[PDB]
């Protein structure tokens, strides 16, 4: 009798396939029981942080790439997956993808898929507005006015949650200035005071120009998860800047015959870098002090490499990085070139994208700092310049506490 716990986050679609997959794993292993612990994205890091701090975390965990500096600054925060290469077939995963999940020579997670945020639009609402998807940043910004005038105050080209908006304006600044957002050497942000004014100026331009809801309007709806909101479902918020690895958590909730559809990626003329946030979409990791490292490794192998786990898990986490698994899905017809999830990624890789994102750009204190920031602008409390100075200063402080 081996009892394991496994945690993950996701939409219900992803819960349903994972639960299906675990039922098979247990069928194939009468002696290995897994308790499942699963939520949506919200509060999930927060809960696992409490567990890790009291040493009660699961044997198997779905982890995020930006959590490596949080839990595993020295690579010892999770079990070294090189120690279970007997159970877990490592050679299926690219050596260069494995390097992103390796810290101090210790393999901390198996990246499941890679992802970048890209534009996805409600094709139904865009057809009503009689617009083509923006091919440029100017078109992005000019599209809100058309939405509001052709369809009404209630229609937006996109909805952006603050984290979405952070990634977007950084993409714009990267395209423009071709520098990293974080100076990792000096433990701080790389942008000048001016560049930060320009960053929050752009937010406010987009908000003024009716591109997406302001934070104030977004909060007149209730708290709900974005994909469960009426204006998302009703097709009133007509798009998202979103990971291809979890796009169906969004599209599953549109009203037929509306589809979320790949849009073009805006690029400034002369840009030497598309400014993607491209990374492991997520990982499977083993608890540092698991009493069952081998059975855990068997479970991770099953879900990522076995015929039956691969078939069960389908594309709820994106296009598998496992050679065997992505080949299976292609052969079964599950990966198709025209799938917006698949096409999202392919279009993205062809974008020039040499700039890597620092895991610190996605520090949860920095992300919350950013939502706070644009809330001050939207609720009249801080001007654009004050907000830019406030972000620069307080975010630098977090980066020193984060980069410790
Ligand atoms: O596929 C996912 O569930 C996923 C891929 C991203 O790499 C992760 O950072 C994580 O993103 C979460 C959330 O699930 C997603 O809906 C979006 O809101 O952004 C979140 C984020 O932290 O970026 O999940």
């Amino acid at each position: 009798e081996v009892n394991l716990r496994m945690s993950w986050w996701g939409g219900n679609g992803r819960h349903q396939v994972t639960l299906k997959a675990l039922e098979e794993f247990h069928k194939q292993h009468p002696n290995i029981n897994v308790k499942a612990e699963y939520t949506g994205w919200d509060g999930h890091l927060s809960r696992l942080t409490t567990q890790i701090a009291g040493g009660t975390e699961p044997d198997v965990m779905q982890t995020n790439w930006n959590w490596l500096p949080i839990f595993s600054k020295d690579g010892t925060g999770f079990y070294n997956l090189f120690s279970v290469k007997e159970q877990l077939d490592l050679a299926q995963f690219d050596p260069k993808e494995l390097q992103q999940t390796t810290v101090n020579g210790k393999l901390n997670g198996i990246p499941i898929s890679v992802t970048a945020r890209i534009f996805y639009f409600n094709d139904a609402t865009w057809a009503k507005a009689g617009l083509e998807y923006p091919k440029t940043w100017d078109e992005l910004l000019a599209a809100g006015k058309v939405f509001k005038e052709k369809l009404g105050d209630q229609y937006y080209p996109v909805v952006l949650e603050h984290q979405d908006t952070l990634a977007l304006i950084r993409s714009y600044m990267t395209q423009k200035y071709n520098i990293p957002t974080i100076d990792e050497a000096n433990k701080k942000f790389a942008y000048s005071p001016e560049q930060w004014v320009e960053f929050f100026t752009m937010y406010k331009t987009m908000v003024d120009n009716h591109v997406m809801p302001s934070t104030k309007y977004y909060a007149s709806f209730g708290k709900s998860n974005m994909y469960e909101m009426k204006p998302w479902i009703n097709g009133e918020w007509a798009g998202t800047y979103m990971w291809n690895s979890t796009i169906t958590k969004y599209s599953d909730n549109l009203t037929k015959p509306a589809k979320l559809v790949l849009g073009p990626y805006p690029m400034l003329p002369g840009a030497k870098d598309a400014g993607l946030f491209f990374k492991p979409a997520q990982m499977l990791s083993i608890g540092k002090s698991t009493k069952h490292p081998q059975e855990s490794a068997m479970l991770i192998n099953f879900l990522l490499n076995s015929k039956e786990g691969v078939e069960a898990l389908g594309l709820e986490r994106g296009v598998p990085l496992s050679a065997t698994a992505v080949t299976q899905l292609r052969a079964s017809g599950v990966i198709k070139d025209e799938d917006p999830s698949v096409a999202g990624l392919n279009m993205a890789l062809e974008l020039p994208h040499k700039m890597t994102t620092s895991p610190y750009f996605d520090d949860p204190q920095i992300v919350s700092l950013f939502g706070d920031a644009i809330q001050y602008i939207d609720y009249g409390q801080k001007t654009v310049q004050e907000t830019a100075e406030y972000f620069n200063k307080q975010g630098d402080r977090i980066l020193k506490r984060a980069m410790r």
